């Protein structure tokens, strides 16, 4: 019935085909692999790619898909159904927000509260933590943060804090990796995504967990939100069964199931998570344009100046 290019998480994305199909009968196949590969495959076939759907991690991907007039244009309601103050809306009103996932401090309850964090991500990068906040210099979601940073507080404020970092901070390999440094009582705290944690606790059982999640809100860069979105592609010979599913995942029933498997924050407000989130709103993520390969490339150039990378 339908074929959806898949750049989200695989369970994720099974679950609301599964969850799709049992409530239209049609079926959908995916094709998995990271956002930018499946955009750039898209790219490549033009208008006979077997795709209908682009389900991306990343709204960047959506937006090239979309300068290169490859995407559909979709109904108002389903634009509507996730739009809300800060979401980001496709100018061309071809693809749609579906969810997002957040920049966190976790932290050692075992000692560190709420009272000892900090009010801005910044403040981390400083002799007071030295040796007491890890981060993973070689995320794609700490890239995010650097372009964030260069966006609201511009480039030497960036700079700066990679400094701080450096000389202060402890690197580690995996936002995972970085986790479990906080779980064994290693580090104090970890820059991390909150998906994270929420998968941790929810496997452990969050009495066993000696970890606990700070948001900063007050628009900081740390309160960094990264959407996902979807896409029918204009080229689909399935275009109204494509809409149907776009159109679910936008609504109630897509959402829940969504969110009954992944720690993402719905952007349909009517959607209550399975895991403990807040609603997205109060997160207080601060408005930030789309991620460009030049920003980037600028925010790697300031990783290695650095010295990081
Ligand atoms: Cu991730
Ligand atoms: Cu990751």
């Amino acid at each position: 019935d339908i074929t959806v290019y898949n750049g989200q998480h695989k369970e994720a994305a099974q679950a609301v085909a599964d969850a799709f199909t049992r409530a239209t009968g049609i079926k959908v196949k995916l094709n998995s692999a990271k956002g930018d590969q499946l955009a750039g495959q898209i790219k490549e076939e033009g208008s006979r790619s077997p795709a209908d759907v682009f389900y991306s991690e990343q709204i960047p991907a959506l937006a090239t898909l979309s300068a290169a007039n490859l995407l559909e244009p979709l109904p108002a309601s389903t634009i509507n159904e996730t739009r809300g103050k800060g979401v980001p809306v496709a100018a061309k009103k071809d693809w749609v927000a579906l969810s997002g996932r957040s920049r966190v401090v976790v932290y050692d309850t075992r000692k560190l509260s709420e009272k000892d964090l900090e009010k801005s991500v910044l403040n981390y990068a400083t002799p007071k933590w030295k040796n007491r906040i890890g981060y993973v210099p070689t995320s794609g979601a700490f890239l995010e943060q650097i372009v964030a940073i260069v966006k609201l507080k511009g480039e030497a404020a960036a700079l700066k804090w990679l400094k701080g970092l450096k000389e202060y901070g402890k690197p580690y390999a995996k936002n995972s990796v970085a986790l479990q440094a906080v779980e064994n009582g290693e580090i104090d705290a970890a820059l991390i995504n909150n998906y994270y944690w929420h998968a941790f606790a929810r496997e452990k059982g969050v009495q066993n967990v000696h970890t606990r999640l700070n948001f900063v809100r007050h628009r900081d860069p740390g309160a960094l939100v990264t959407y996902s979105g979807a896409a029918v592609l204009k080229s689909s010979q399935n275009k109204d069964e494509a809409k149907k599913f776009v159109a679910f995942l936008a609504g109630k029933e897509g959402q829940r199931a969504l969110t009954a498997v992944r720690a993402e924050y719905p952007l349909n407000p009517h959607v209550v998570s399975t895991f403990n989130l807040e609603p997205i709103a109060k997160l207080e993520a601060p408005q930030v344009s789309a991620t460009t390969v030049s920003e980037k490339e600028h925010a790697t150039r300031l990783l290695e100046q650095a010295g990081m990378k």
